[PDB]
């Protein structure tokens, strides 16, 4: 039971990297160029896009992926110099668990579970409240849900091993 | 008869990967930029494109290709650690069969066998029903039919071997 | 006489791959963006481009190149497993000959020997018949003629060897 | 305590390179194309963009990264020829410390800690003072703060080792 | 004297390949998008660009480079199978000489020694004669002259060796 | 003193190549698309851009970099065949010195030390004199000054070694 | 009672003529120029204006005014020639009564009692049903109601005198 | 019976003059400004308007009205000089009859009984056949029918008197 | 005191007629053509102009002027037929007083004492509330105040005479 | 025979005045606003309209009409002062004859007998020769022919009387 | 001396009326349509025109002309009823003097002696201060100066007569 | 000889009034709307039209006509009061002569003898010198020459009579 867990953790990590690297840069390419508002005022589209989408999903996901692979690099650099290893193993396991839970919680608090098609804006230089329209909302919602599911799997597996050793 | 089946399965898989990777990203590049509707209302083109094309074909095909190669990676990671293999072989064969049938069925239910040149839309902010026009419909239909045929071949071959061992 | 034929066949194949891979993606890049019709009707440019150019030349050529290299991959996979070879050699030679003749015949029936500068269109939503204008017609005609010549050479050489063994 | 410092310095350097190389070229891609001013005068957008953003962040960061890796290349070229090493080690450590402090100080004096959404311009050919509007200000502020933090960590670590040897 | 000639021929060939591959694709990128004519007639820009620039320089140069390297590939494939070589050497030298002289002569007859800034057009659908304007003419003339000079050097060197053996 | 000079020459050369290759292609990408003149005359923007910027900086720098590495390739090809070397060393040193001084002098005579924001034009089809406006002038001036400084360093170092041997 | 009726009839007639002649030509001046529909189809505004407003109010009112003054002109021309008058008086009274009742009934059946601000159209070349927008609807409704009231007064008065003589 | 005929002829003539003079100049005011065709070709609207409407209705009606009042002016000028009258009366009656029949016949042959909403055009510079759209067709048809009816009445009355005297 | 009152009443009436007739038609000529709102929605300008200005000032003033002159016309028609006059004088005086007070009260309730430069609109098809801008507001306010003053003078004078006779 | 000639001359003169005064100002109203040329050059429409139509027909006709009525005014002013008349009669007859022949000859030499629909122009600032398009050509030709006919009648009649007295 | 003064006063009054009535309505016709500001903000042209030109010159002049003719109408109405005249003459002279001095003083305080070509504006919705441009400034200044001169003459003459009687 | 001079003076005056009143208002109607300059700068068309045409011809001619009829009005008002006349006759003759010579001299100094088709402008806000284009130049030159000729005739005639009396 603890034997297969490692194998699947390695497989889940690689699957996630491949999905982000190959297709996600091209779902988000037209995000601001196809964002449009009903107005004749210069500068309102810029302000409303910035308030609706402060950090794009794809940037957050690349950052998370890189930061959850840092403990391994540290351990690798140490072992290369070596040429108390078990204590290092323990500590890096602890750190990886913490980092992945933090990133999942932050995703829920920043973005939620859906991307709507309409947005209501009241930022200067817009006069009163205006209505704006988003590009490709259904595809972006599907990507969000898939990523939450994969990261949950990873959290479960790492807790499994943490509680297995104790 | 069971000897050549493996050889051709390997060849079919590689052929499919090459076709998707080299040309498909560039048939679909202008999908929304050349989609147009007869209207003066801001935001109708966005809503109508999202309702006509919820998930693009090329995204679905990349995802399917990656997911049908996961059992092999698991088996490979196990065997590398090894340095009951036959039971693992049996189980992974079962899983691959199931995954490919699911993906083919889903394709039929999501997209059908053709891409029409006209689309009729009734989503807010469009006033009543409007008519919209698609880019490159004949080429997209040809790609759809070819992909269904290749995946059918793969399903047949894997069932062949499953029933051969029994 | 049969000695040099193999050497030149290998050279012809590589030459064709290089020409298609390095320059052809950029002759065809502006095909629809620089296609224009004399009209004020929304959707006519889309319909007329699709009827004039159903499958682009570059897509057809990539597909042909990949499909004529499949018998070699099958033979290679077999020989790797081996670690009646001559019968396999015979059969794959037969198949390659057939495939290349089919592709050349199809090219002649789909495209002909020239690309004209004007096109006459009568598809809905266009009112009666309209006149449209093509991008880079002379360069596209030159590419067509060159490709027919190379494929003819390959057909001749493979028949040479087929009749040599008998 | 001095053992782990080297390991983490190597890890920090690699992390910074990866973040700059993979995502930063695409946050800044639309910087001038989505910069807009309220005016009908030809040439004002150009003058105001140049005065607001003299050197782009991404250019400065690439330059800094390359220049802080020069002492290592010199030491490497010397040691390759060798096939007083400790004196060379001392001097290159001194130089790296100096270079990183200079670059951090310059960042603070050139850019500060935020990117505002509005800009006020009074350069010819603009008539009196005009108001202009920036693209993606919140994301650019986040990137600035992250980079200052990483470079601070590196400064601390290198001073640690400098004072350790003495 | 015959010793250094081979060394410099190899160097000239590599220099030419590098210049064409690294920069030439980006001098010619805006050739049709920045070509403009004084007219209100739909389709005249297309017809006039095609008549002024039938085959672009960069396409001709890539083709020439690939075709002058074919005799070497044939000789290489033969020698690999070998594992009358001197006769093959003689014949391939003859062929290379002929091919390079043909390509230089064709360049002179197709393009000349300059690219003008204005062009005068009388092709349907243009009414009578119209005036059109070219992008980046001085840079294109400089590239033309440089390429003629390099190819001349290569012709001289290969004739040198041909007459040396006799 | 002559020992370190070689090490630093190698380091300077590599630094220059990296700066040109990684960032310079993207400072100059919008050079003509963001060049604008105050006029209603077709063709004036084209003529004025060509007269203001005959050869772009980035093209000149790529060419210089490639040409200053040619003596090394010749020497390398000779030594490979070898498997009076010192005479070849002497001559190639002489040639490299000459080439780098020529390129620096030409830079000063072609471009100077600054790029202005305004340009005054009197070329046909422009009526009398018109005023035009440049993109990103401050960044381009900074790049110019940096490149002059690096090439000066290289000139000094090579003269050092030339006078050292004598 | 019959004495004042004639005086007021003369006054009502003159009041109506003055109102139509002085102001009504300028309420209706922008009727088609400010009529607008949500569409990109050429010719839909024309078809929809013609179907919504077949005969303009002001034309109908001018025609009615002229036709109800014809019996008087006939009687006047007769009496001028005279230089059974009572029989002519009787007959012309009968005719005037009939004409004014017909015109009032026709007004009710053609136009009703209000002019709405929105109009729904389904005439060729419009695709399906479209929405259009009217100019100055409230003012036009007020004018309609006033005119119905005045004509009713006139009908009552003329019947009064008809029944008075008997 | 012949007594009233003169009275009504005078009344019919005056009624016709009033209708043409007061309202008809403003039904036809936007005839060419609101005529539109589906095309991008300069000059097609002009050619198609001229072919659809060679002489406007209002011009023809003004001309007819003036020419049918010429015999009276001649008779008046004669009688003023007088200060065989019956012979002049006879001849002028004959001439008036002839003129009014000619004008009615010409109206039928030039215009017919309706004005359609669509027009089909094939005149240079239009490419093949194009579709054009007319302004206010229903109102123009109503005016046509009314004018034919009035002129018929006048013809009948004048023949009445001609046959009465004999 | 009662002698001059009649003289001034006649003078006030004539002054008012002249001011309305000569200049007011040209202050109001561009009322809707220069009314503008900040929106991209078709039909909002029409709806907002109709809600802000239901009946134009100039129409109301022409109507009032005509209706306050009706009692005089009735009295005149009676006296012409005459060829109890004092009772008719009494009654018409009463009616004129009433009519002028009603019109002044209505002006105050319909329009007030000022015309603002901004207007806030929330009528369909406008999305939420929009801001619109008026033409020539200061001149229109001046005209309003002047007209209220003149009508007040007339009211005072007519009451004077009414109370004088008693 | 000489009796009726005077009567008809008076009638012809009045007919001509009425036709010019009532309708001709409105055939020519859009002469320059609907004149269009195929070009993008500023100022070409102005130059080409001025060269095609130097003096408009309607101006020439008004001038002619006024100048042919001058002898009568002189005679009238003389006779009014009188309160050798026959000599004045003779001289004024001579002058009127001469003036009308001159004006008819000038019409033929200035305008001819038709107005074409196309015009070919080669005036600065137009580049080479351009094609332009005229408004309402058929109606203008009809007006020309009618006016020539009327003036011919007048010439004949005045010569009649001149030769009658002798 | 007092005899001619009356004659010239009558002549001056008539001259002024003719100049205002015949030409001034057409100098001012394009006042707002040719007023333009350098801005992209909706509503700024309206606000700036209203602040620069609160009451147009031509309106003020018509009003003044009508108000200075009121004393004469009162005197005329009195004298007509008459069918102490000298006292009425005295009083009306006093009133006319006062009215004309008031109007001249007001002109100086409202408009001054010139109309400039540029105007500087800072009214909402304009962002900060903007520059605007006026139509026909020189002609408007000439009209202003002429009108001041004429009114001064009238003031002088009326004071002359006032002091003459005493 | 002095008898006819008066008759012709009266005729010349009336002819001039008729020509100015009937046609000149419509040659000049599009003077600024069809004036165009080659520029993208806001406000340059306004400044250049004002500098090229400070006072329009038609305004100057109306003013001159009114001012040369003032002496007659004075004489008429005097003679009406009369109900030394010869002295008044003498003085008014003197004044008329002077006024007409002044107006002719001023015309020559203000306008000359031609109106050119091109105009060269250097007024702010135009950048350096720009080229502008005039409407209807040939017709305006013809009108100028005709008016100079008529006024010369009048000058000659009035001097004739002045010298006749002496
Ligand atoms: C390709 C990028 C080049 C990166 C280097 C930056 C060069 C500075 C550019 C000048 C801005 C031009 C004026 C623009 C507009 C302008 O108004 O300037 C902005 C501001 C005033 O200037 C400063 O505050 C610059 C001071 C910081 C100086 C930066 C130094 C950073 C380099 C230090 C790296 C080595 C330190 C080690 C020493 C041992």
């Amino acid at each position: 039971s603890t034997m297969i867990g490692r194998i699947l953790l390695t497989v889940v990590v690689i699957f996630r990297i491949l999905i982000v690297a190959i297709v996600g840069e091209t779902v988000y390419d037209d995000e601001q160029t196809m964002f449009v508002c009903n107005t004749l005022q210069p500068g309102c589209n810029q302000a409303c896009y910035d308030r609706a989408f402060p950090i794009s999903h794809i940037r957050y996901w690349v950052f998370q992926i890189i930061m959850v692979c840092t403990p391994s690099l540290c351990f690798i650099t140490y072992s290369v110099h070596q040429s108390g290893i078990s204590r290092f193993y323990i500590i890096q396991v602890v750190f990886r668990n913490a980092l992945e839970i933090g990133f999942l919680v932050g995703q829920y608090f920043l973005y939620g579970f859906s991307v709507p098609g309409l947005y209501e804006c009241n930022r200067y230089p817009c006069i009163k409240e205006v209505e704006c329209y988003v590009s490709r909302p259904t595809e972006k919602t599907v990507f969000l849900v898939f990523m939450f599911a994969v990261s949950g799997i990873c959290v479960v597996l790492n807790l499994a091993e943490l509680n297995h050793l104790g």
